[PDB]
C-alpha cells in the first residue's frame, strides 16, 4: 500500500480524499491520517451524494493515487478515490472515473490494444482580478491585470513598467514581457511536488496572461487523474501569488481561447498501433480512429466541449492550421500519435476522454475511412451540441461504457446551465439595438 | 486526582471552572492554579447565581473533565463544573448538566441499557465580518465574507479573486475555491488539543462559508461536554484568524441552515440494544425509540430547537422513519456491523443546549420504547417557536417522567424562551417594508 | 352624466380609469378625454387582467372626480370589473364584493345604508431605505422630527424641537413638523369632494399623522378611503416626502390604526340607536356580538398585512369606557349618530374587502342574535381561523368561496414569504449562541 507508505515516511497528519462529479470539478474531504487502516481501503468512506449536482455512497480510495499535498499547512496525503453505490457495492453509474474505467475495460475487451496513452496540454489564464456579477440591474466580468494588453496607462503600484505583450502577442516574450516566469517555474515545481512529470512551460498566445504547462502521458484514468492535479497545483500557486487562474475556454474576445489538445495513442501488447505504412506514418488503425473521431465529432462535443463557452472559442493534417486534428512529427513509430485540438480545458477529463476513447473504437471497429489529409467541422452552439449527442448517442451505449440514464441525466444539467445562459440579456445587445 | 497530575505535568497557572447556563451559552470563571488542593473539589468554590438564573450557589468540579486550554498565554486548565444548591448540597434544579446526569441516571434506572451514545454533528457558518442592529430608526443586518456567492465584485485588500462557491454549490469544492481549508484544519488542531478525536471536517452545502467538523461519539454527558467544547475551539479559532464563527441555525436566506443531526444509539453490557432483523436491521427496542421520538417531535423541538430563527430551517421537516427517504428528519444511517447500529435525527440545529436537547430525546426514546410506541414505516415539526413552547407546555408528560426535567425548570425555561419569542416576533421584519411600504 | 358635465366644464383632456385590485393598491389607466361617449359608459374598455395578482372596466359615472395632482385637467373615474363572458360583474374585484355586501344588507331587512367612516393614520417620513437579500436584510427610516435624530446633523441647521417617543399628540407646529404638510394634504382632500372632519399629529414620532373625513355609504367609504390614500402619498410626494400606510413602520412607538366607525339606517332612522347599553339598541349590541363571534376570521380582511400583527387593542369585547376594548362606543350628542367603532382594522386593508367582512359579520350577529376572546396574533393563524370560519361571508353570495380561496392563496405566498426570513434581532440574540 503507497499511502500507509507515505504516511509513515512524511508523518502526514490528514488525509484528503478526492474525486470527480459530472460538471468535472474536483471534490475533497479531510479526515484524520490516524483513520487509515485495512478498513479504511475495504470500506472507504461513506459521504453523502445528494449535494452534489448531478447526482448515502462511498468514497472508496484508490492506492495507487496517493500523493503528498505541497499547499497545506500541515503534512497532507491526497487520495483520489472511486465512488460506489452501497446498494450494488460497484463503481457508481455516474461516477465519471468508473466511466473511465469501464471505457478502459472496453478497450481491451475489444482487443484492439491494451490501454490507451492520452495526453492533453490544456492552457489558462493567469489574471490578477476578476469581478463578475449578472443580475436584473445589469452584467459584468471587469478583467484586471497588470501584463494586460488594455492595462498600458492604469498607474500601478510600485510602478508601471511599459513591458507587456500586445493582443495575440505573447507568444514567448522574454520575462521583461512575459510577467509569469517566476509564477510559471512555482507551478512547475508544485507539479513535480505531486508527481507530475513536467515536460515544458511557456507563456501563450493571448495577451492578460495567457500560459502554458504542457506535462507527461499516461493511460487514460491516470492522465484525468493528473488533468485534475494540474488544475489544483495552477490554481492553489496563483492562489499563494496573489493572483488567479481560469481555465475557460475564452475569457476575452478577439483574442485567442484556451484550448486542451489532446494527443492521443493505442498500444496493443508493448507495441504502437498508431504506426505504419501510411498519411504521415500513421498505420490503418490510427485512419480508423480519425475517422471515428471526424464521423463523431458533433456527437463528442457533448463531453469535449460541454459548456457555452467553448463556442466562443470555436480534417487531419501535418502542417494545415484549418485542420481540427493534427498528426504531430515524432521521431520514433512508437510516439507515433493523433492530436484533436478542439477539446477545451473546460471538459470533464474522464467523459471526454471516454467519449474521444469510444468514437475512436467505433471508427475502428467499423472501419470508416476519413478520406485523403488536408469538410465537416465540430457544431455551432452547446444546444446544438447536446441535440447531436442525443440523437447521436450509440457508440457510448454500445460496450456499456456510457448509461443511458447517466447520458440523460448528464443531459438535462448541461441542457438547464445552457437555457440559463441563453435567456439573459448581453451587453452587445444594449450596443447593438438599444438605439432602435 | 486528574487535575492535579495536569497541574503538576503542565505547570499551569491558572483553572477555568466552566458551566452551562439555560440558553446554552457556556459561563467561566478563573482561578489561580496554586489555589487548587483536596478542599477545593470537597466544597467548591461559592458564586452568585442571581443573574443567571440558573442566590449563592457552589461550584464543584468535574476531575473527570478536566483539560488544557491552547488559546491563552499562561497555561490555563478548563474544568466543566456541576452546579449545588447550598441548602440541599445536591444537584441544581436547573442546572442543564445536573439534567443530563439525571438523563443518564435514569436511562440506567429503567433497565433499557446503560451509557447511551450521543454523535451531533452541528454544522456553522465563518463569516468575516458581521454587522447588526435594532432600535426604533430602524432594523439593519449584513454578513460580510470573501468568498461570499454575493461578493463577486467586493474590492478586497488581496484582490477580488473570482473563485468562490455559489449559492447552494459549496459542497466540497477543492482549495482554490474552498476558502476556509487551512482555518478547518486550525480548528481541528485545537479540537485535537482539547481531547476530542475529530472524524472529517469540510465545507457545506451553503455559501459565505458554512463549514462541518464533525466528532466522535461519547455518552450523554461527555458528549454535551463536547459540543461544548467544540463550540469553544471553533470559536477562538475563529477569533485569532480575523473571522467569526454563527452557529445560530439560519444566519442566511435562500441557502441552507446550519444544522445538528444527532445520531442516537444505546448500549447494554457492551452490547447495541438498536442492532436487529427490522426494518434497515433495527432491533424492537430502536423501531420504539423511533416511535416516541416522531410522537414528542413537536414537544422535543422546545429543547432541540430553542430559537426562533431555528424555525426558518425548518420549512428536515418530516417526523417520520428511513433510510432511503430523504424526506423523512429521521434516518437510520447506513453501517458496516450492527455494533454501530444507531438512529439519526436531523431537525435539532446547533442552537440548541446540548445537554437539554440531548436529555429531550434521550426521554423521548426512553418513552417510545417503555409504552411501545411503533412508528409504522404525516407529522410535521413545528413551524414556530411559539407552537414549539406551547406543545412543549402541553406534552412534557415524557420529560418530567423519573424526575428528570422537573416542572419548575420547564416553566422557568418556558417563560425565557417566550420572551425571547415576543421580543423578536413583535419588530418589524424589513419583508414587511418590501411588502407593505405602498399600500 | 356627470363625467360628461365635468369635462364640459373643466376642458378635462384625460380620463384615469381606476378600480382596486384584491390586494387594496388602487390601479389606473389612462385615456384621452375625447373618447368619453355615451358608447364608453354603455361598454366599458377591455383591459388585460391576467397579471394583476388574483376584463371590462366599466367606469362608476356618479365618482367623477378632478384629480388635482396632474399637470393637465385630468378626471378620474372609479371602474367596476365586467367579465366579458358574462357581461357580470368579476367574482374577484374588491369593490364588486362590497356592492353584493350592500346588495345583501340592502335584502335581508335588517337595514339600508349602512354608514362607514373610517380613521386612518399614516406615517410621514422623509427618507426610507430597505432591501432583503441574501447578503442581509437592511432597514432603516429617516426623519427631521425623529425623537431619534436628537443630535443627528441637517443642512441649514438642527433645531432642536421635534416630538419625543410616543409623545407627538398635539404638540404645536413648533415641535409639530408637519402642520403646512398636513393643511396641503386637507386641501387636496377638498379638491375633489372630501369633507375633512378634523386633522392632527398622532401619538407616534417621526411623523404619525390622522386626518379624519366624513362619513359615506360603504362603497362610497371605500372610494373614498382610496381617495384619500391617493392624495396623501401625492402631496407627501409633491413636498418632498414619503408617506407609509402600514400598521406598524418603527418599534418603540405606536402604530397605525383604521378605526372604523359603524352604524345602520333604515328609512333615515338610525337602527344601531337605542336605550340599552350606552344607548345601543339590540341590533347594535347583536352586530357587535357578530364582530366579537367572528373577530379572528374577520381578521384575515381588517388586518391582511403581517405588519398588522406587530401593532396589534386586542380584547374583542365592546365597552364605551374602557380603552383595552378594541370595539369602542364613542360618545355623540344627537343619538342620530350612533355607532359603534372597531379599532383593530389596519390602514393596509382592502377597504372594499375589509368594510364588506365587518359589514357581513355584524349582520351575521344580528341575524343570529349573539349578545355579548383577542383577535390573532399572526397573519398564518388569521388566515387559518378565515379559512375555518368563512360561513359568514358566502352567506347570501356575497364572498364566493373560489375569491377566498384565491385571497388565502395570495395572503399565504406573501406571509411565507415573509416568515422564512431571518430578522435582525435574531442576529441580536441568536449570534453568539
Amino acid at each position: 500500500s503507497k499511502s500507509l507508505q507515505l504516511i509513515k515516511e512524511h508523518d502526514v497528519k490528514w488525509i484528503d480524499l478526492r474525486f470527480t462529479d459530472t460538471k468535472g470539478k474536483q471534490q475533497h474531504v479531510t479526515m484524520p491520517a490516524r483513520d487509515v487502516d485495512d478498513d479504511f481501503f475495504e470500506y472507504g468512506k461513506m459521504f453523502d451524494g445528494s449535494s452534489i449536482a448531478g447526482w448515502d455512497m462511498i468514497l472508496m480510495p484508490d492506492d495507487s493515487t496517493a500523493v503528498l499535498d505541497p499547499f497545506t499547512e500541515e503534512p497532507t496525503l491526497i487520495i483520489v478515490c472511486d465512488i460506489i453505490e452501497p446498494s450494488t457495492m460497484q463503481g457508481y453509474d455516474r461516477d465519471p472515473r468508473a466511466i473511465a474505467r469501464r471505457a478502459e475495460e472496453y478497450l481491451k475487451s475489444t482487443g484492439i490494444g491494451d490501454t490507451a496513452f492520452f495526453g492533453p496540454e490544456p492552457e489558462f489564464f493567469i489574471f490578477d482580478e476578476v469581478k463578475y456579477k449578472s443580475d436584473i440591474s445589469g452584467s459584468m466580468f471587469k478583467i484586471f491585470s497588470e501584463q494586460a494588453a488594455w492595462n498600458t496607462d492604469a498607474d500601478f503600484e510600485g510602478g508601471n513598467k511599459g513591458h507587456r505583450p500586445g493582443v495575440k502577442g505573447g507568444y514567448f516574450p522574454v520575462p521583461p514581457v512575459d510577467h509569469d516566469h517566476e509564477i510559471r517555474t512555482a507551478m512547475c515545481n508544485a507539479l513535480e511536488e505531486m508527481g507530475l512529470k513536467v515536460e515544458v512551460h511557456h507563456h501563450e498566445v493571448a495577451t492578460a496572461g495567457q500560459n502554458e504547462i504542457g506535462v507527461s502521458f499516461n493511460t487514460l484514468v491516470a492522465k484525468a487523474d493528473e488533468v485534475q492535479t494540474l488544475k489544483y497545483c495552477v490554481h492553489n500557486v496563483a492562489d499563494a501569488y496573489g493572483k488567479t487562474v481560469t481555465f475557460m475556454p475564452k475569457p476575452l474576445y478577439g483574442d485567442n481561447g484556451s484550448g486542451m489538445h489532446v494527443h492521443m495513442s493505442i498500444a496493443k501488447d508493448g507495441k504502437n498501433t498508431f504506426a505504419g505504412e501510411g498519411y504521415a506514418g500513421l498505420s490503418d488503425t490510427a485512419l480508423y480512429f480519425i475517422g471515428g473521431i471526424i464521423k463523431h465529432g458533433k456527437a463528442l462535443n457533448g463531453f469535449t466541449n460541454p459548456s457555452t463557452n467553448s463556442y466562443k472559442r470555436l480534417a487531419y493534417s501535418a502542417r494545415n492550421r484549418s485542420a481540427s486534428i493534427r498528426i504531430p512529427y515524432v521521431n520514433s513509430p512508437k510516439a507515433r500519435r493523433i492530436e484533436a485540438r478542439f477539446p477545451d480545458p473546460s471538459a470533464n477529463p474522464y467523459l471526454a476522454f471516454a467519449a474521444l476513447l469510444m468514437a475512436g473504437l467505433d471508427g475502428i471497429q467499423n472501419k470508416i475511412h476519413p478520406g485523403d489529409a488536408a469538410i465537416p467541422q465540430v457544431c455551432g452552439s452547446l444546444k446544438e451540441a447536446l441535440e447531436e449527442l442525443d440523437k447521436g448517442r450509440a457508440f457510448l451505449t454500445k460496450g456499456g461504457v456510457f448509461s443511458d440514464d447517466f447520458i440523460d441525466a448528464y443531459l438535462e444539467l448541461k441542457s438547464e446551465e445552457e437555457i440559463k445562459v441563453r435567456t439573459f440579456v448581453h451587453p452587445l445587445e444594449y450596443d447593438l439595438y438599444y438605439s432602435v
